[PDB]
Parts: structure tokens; sequence; C-alpha cells
């Protein structure tokens, strides 16, 4: 019941949801704990975001990171937004990639829902 | 009169300044128009930012990008924050890297002040 470009994201893999943004797990994380934060409204370019959704997108992005860094035992975070077709954007929806980091660094929907469930505990 | 870790940034190379953040040019941009946006207060990890400075850091980051994308003729933006020593952070100050993007992609302080001056026109 979450739009992410032209796909619908089953709540099962969504682990946080604010008034304006939401965060979810990946089918192929680049690193354990690689997750995403996207505004609820489907805009394709970061510049299309009202300034309230931008505050919200990154206050949420701040929070989500503190948790996966904890949860997945990282010591540093890597944040990044691929904003446009020439920046590598594949899904035309704004979305921050949050990747926990460590010194020297595909799955089933159920493994995704398991992971989202664990992440939901930290936002309780 | 701008702190960026343990260095002082001469206003000459600063091209925007809000109540909470500020943006500046690079001595070695990775791509023409690669610039930075940093909170005025020197925190070393994104999580150390109040939520007001986070709204401000990214509302500002939204603006700055729209301009360098225009100015440097890009068609897409790449945003990214290296948050921690294991994420590649070199300067222990929070700072978003904004890089304009195009299909298939060191200088003197004066060349830096020239560039900041041009960027200041778009925020007039
Ligand atoms: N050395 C290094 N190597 C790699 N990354 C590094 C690095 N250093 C720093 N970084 C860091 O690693 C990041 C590089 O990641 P990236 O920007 O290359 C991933 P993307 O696939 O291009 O993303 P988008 O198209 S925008 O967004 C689409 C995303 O949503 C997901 N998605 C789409 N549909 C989905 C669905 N239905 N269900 C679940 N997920 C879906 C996709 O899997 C995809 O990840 C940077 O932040 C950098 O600082
Ligand atoms: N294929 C690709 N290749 C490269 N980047 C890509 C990519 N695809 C996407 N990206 C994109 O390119 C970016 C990768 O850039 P990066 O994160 O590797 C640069 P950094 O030097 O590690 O940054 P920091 O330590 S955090 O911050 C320090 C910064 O402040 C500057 N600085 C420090 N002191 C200064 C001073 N006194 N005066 C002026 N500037 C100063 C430094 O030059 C430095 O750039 C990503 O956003 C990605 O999405």
């Amino acid at each position: 019941s979450f739009r992410f470009g032209q796909h619908l994201i089953k709540p099962s893999v969504v682990f946080l949801k604010t008034e304006l943004s939401f965060a979810l797990v990946n089918r192929k994380p680049v690193v354990p704990g690689h997750v995403l934060v996207c505004p609820l409204r489907p805009v394709e370019r970061f510049h299309d975001l009202r300034p309230d959704e931008v505050a919200d997108l990154f206050q949420t992005t701040q929070r989500v990171g503190t948790v996966v860094e904890k949860h997945f035992h990282g010591t540093s975070l890597t944040f990044s937004m691929q904003d446009g077709p020439e920046a590598g954007q594949t899904v035309k929806h704004v979305n921050v990639h949050v990747l926990p980091r460590k010194a020297g660094d595909w799955r089933s929907e159920e493994e995704m829902a398991a992971e989202a469930a664990a992440l939901r505990v930290y936002f309780q």
C-alpha cells in the first residue's frame, strides 16, 4: 500500500512510516542493512519535493540510519541519493540509500519481512 | 569565518549561507560543479544534528543542487554524505557532496572565488 515508482510495496517489508516518508528493506541489499527511505508521494526528482517533505525525508533518514548502524553492527554510514537518469536513478522515485559501514567491507519476501520486523522494534 | 572541521573557510569561496547551513566550492571537484553543503555547527556524525539543522541542511541541499545542475549544464544530480570513518569521511564534519550529472561522464583560490561569485547570482 506504498508506492515506489510503478510498484506497490507490501507493508510487510516496510519498517517505519511517518506523515510524509517511509522506509523499507531491499530485495538485494548491497551490504547487510542497506535499506531505503522514500517520500510517500511519488516524485521522480528530488527538486519536486516540497520543503516539508524534504525536512521529513531526511529527519527520517537520520533516524533510520542510527538504527541499522546499531542493528547491523556498523561503525559508519554511507548515505546517497541518485537523482536523475544520468545519476543512475533506476526507479523514478526519490529514495535515499542508507548503508551501514564496517572496517574493510537476493532473498525471499519472508526474509525481508523478518528483517523489517526486527527493525520495527527499534522504533517502538 | 566558516568552520569545516579544523579549517577556516574564507567567505570568498562560500556561495550560500542560511540560518543553519552553508555551501561552498571545492579545491578539487570530482566533476565541474561538485560542491558541498555543511551545517554551520561542526558536528562529526550526521546523528549529532538537531532535527532543525537536518531540515535546514537538506532544504539547502535541495536548492544548491537545482542551481549547479543549471549552471554546469547537468541533467541529473548525485547526492551523498560519507558519515563516519568507515564510510570514507576524511573531514570530521557533516557535509553533503552535490555533483551535477551528464550523459557519459585542482585550482587557485581565485578560480574558486570566481566560481562562488557566479553561483551567488542564482540565489540573489
Ligand atoms: N564502495 C562502495 N560500493 C557500493 N556502494 C558504496 C560504496 N561506497 C559507498 N557506497 C554507497 O552505496 C550507495 C550506492 O548505491 P546505488 O545508488 O548504486 C543503488 P541504485 O540501485 O542505483 O538506486 P536507485 O535507483 S536510486 O534506487 C532504487 C533502489 O530501490 C531498490 N528497490 C527498487 N524496487 C524495489 C522493490 N520492489 N523492493 C525492494 N527494493 C526495491 C533497489 O534495489 C535499489 O537499491 C551510495 O549511497 C554510496 O554512498
Ligand atoms: N562514478 C562515480 N565516481 C565518483 N563519484 C560518484 C560516482 N557516481 C556517483 N558519485 C558521487 O560522488 C560522491 C562521492 O564523493 P566522495 O564521498 O568520495 C568525496 P570525500 O572526499 O570522501 O568526502 P568527505 O570526506 S565526506 O568530505 C570532504 C569534502 O570536502 C572537501 N574539502 C575539504 N576541505 C576543504 C577545503 N579546505 N576547501 C574546499 N574543499 C574542502 C573535499 O575536497 C571533499 O570533497 C557521492 O556523493 C556519489 O553519489
